[PDB]
């Protein structure tokens, strides 16, 4: 039982890739800000999560790093906006695996965390 977590404030677009991931086989879990996500990691765990990096009032990269002390070993993939160095280089140094930037190739995304995350 495989588990990913959808981070992304816009439901469009959270429930889309959900429904991607599920179709896949693994289980899913949803959140719409960073303190939902906090949550879900601790009470969960999910083994990959899926990091909307332009939420609302949240600072990605601390999301991140309060994730990887919850739980070191959750791999995340960050989504950003067609953009940012410096976040990219601070999420590389805390171990993210990758990047993409929205709007986003589904295909490109799906294929990225089958092979991240086998199944
Ligand atoms: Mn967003």
């Amino acid at each position: 039982n495989e588990k990913i977590l959808i981070v992304d404030d816009q439901s469009g677009i959270r429930i889309l890739l959900n429904e991607v991931f599920n179709k896949e086989g693994y289980q899913t879990f949803q959140a719409a800000n960073g303190l939902q996500a906090l949550d879900i990691v601790t009470k969960e765990r999910p083994d990959l999560v899926l990091l909307d990096m332009k939420i609302p009032g949240m600072d990605g990269i601390e999301i991140l790093k309060r994730m990887k002390v919850i739980d070191e070993n959750i791999r995340v993939i960050i989504m950003t906006a067609y953009g940012e160095l410096d976040m990219i280089q601070e999420s590389k140094e805390l171990g993210a695996l990758t990047h993409f930037a929205k709007p986003f190739d589904i295909d490109e995304i799906r294929d990225a965390v089958k092979k991240y995350l086998p199944l």
